[PDB]
């Protein structure tokens, strides 16, 4: 088997990225947020407390035919943002783009924090790193990947996402005409739970190409491109007037700027990011100060390759017994 869905940016800036999933008997389709670095799937639903509903569509489970309490697991997430919620957990019959899992768990929001209620366009997560990471208890859960896995042509999915504009999901299926040139695959270290991997190295603007190891998760549900201190200083220093502000929470450039491409490497190739990628806006509306789209790891604990990195390329999520990422210009 094998699935195909779009995705579609949340906002004029890709903050995020939405894509309709199935849920349940007769469907109810949920947009969610495909995240490469978290392992739950879970949604707003009837159960979420009501002060902390505002917009979103919700699950009911009690109108799914299909849909079973998994009696006594509960979850609870925390993300590196901040944000949070938890809940309880139904199995059901879940769909992607026609890929069809049966006893999917659904972990239904009983409580979710203020980020998640603020944005009305997001009506749940869907978790696909590994199943390590998953937070149900007592009896951890696969992801919907891993579940459909064993039906699939081929154990992997693809992460084409869009520069202002939608892109896919697939699953089973390696979309020949996606990308151009070859796909590059690199090692994967699973130890953390992520899709960890190591970048051979950086390029700013049309400057020479550092080598250099620098290891990192591709995550989907990360809006920007998260590198050593270094790194994210030696690109600033190329805008004139940019700045780190403590105020704001990073790296400001003037909104005059032309910003320059930023080139990482995977292997013996090179993923090139255009400089308009990395403009995330006005800070505040009508403010001449700009935000960064790469920013950095410093007190993370890890670099993180999200949308603004991953956006540039086409991305294999590489399933098989041992795991690989693969990327392609596109």
């Amino acid at each position: 088997s094998t699935g195909s869905a779009t995705t579609t940016p949340i906002d004029s800036l890709d903050d995020a990225y939405i894509t309709p999933v199935q849920i349940g008997t007769p469907a109810q389709t949920l947009n969610l947020d495909f995240d490469t670095g978290s392992s739950d799937l879970w949604v707003f639903s009837s159960e979420t407390t009501a002060s902390e509903v505002d917009g979103q569509t919700i699950y009911t489970p009690s109108k799914s035919t299909t849909a079973k309490l998994l009696s006594g697991a509960t979850w609870s997430i925390s993300y590196g943002d901040g944000s949070s919620s938890s809940g309880d957990v139904y199995t059901d019959t879940v769909s992607v783009g026609g890929l069809t899992v049966t006893g999917q768990a659904v972990e239904s929001a009983k409580k979710v924090s203020s980020s998640f209620t603020e944005d009305s366009t997001i009506d749940g997560l869907l978790g696909l790193a590994f199943s390590t990471l998953n937070t149900v208890s007592p009896t951890q859960q696969k992801t919907f990947f891993d579940n459909a896995k064993a039906s699939l042509d081929s154990p992997v999915f693809t992460a084409d996402l869009g520069y202002h504009a939608p892109g896919t999901y697939n699953f089973g299926f390696i979309d020949t005409t996606a990308y151009t040139g070859s796909i590059t695959y690199t090692a994967v270290s699973t130890k953390q739970g992520f899709w960890e991997w190591t970048s051979t190295g950086y390029a700013v603007g049309s400057g020479t190409f550092k080598s250099t190891s620098i290891d990192g998760i591709a995550d989907t549900g990360t809006t920007l491109l998260y590198l050593p201190a270094t790194v994210v200083s030696a690109y600033w220093a190329q805008v004139s007037g940019a700045k780190s502000s403590s105020s704001v929470g990073g790296y400001v450039f003037p909104c005059s700027a032309t910003l320059p491409s930023f080139t990482f490497g995977v292997g013996s190739a090179r993923i090139v990011i255009p400089g308009d990628y990395i403009d995330f806006g006005p800070i505040s509306t009508g403010s001449s100060s700009c935000f960064g789209g790469i920013q950095s790891s410093a007190g993370i604990g890890i670099n993180i390759f999200g949308d603004v990195a991953l956006k540039a390329a086409f991305v294999v999520f590489n399933g098989a017994t041992t795991p690989t990422l693969g990327f392609a210009s596109k």
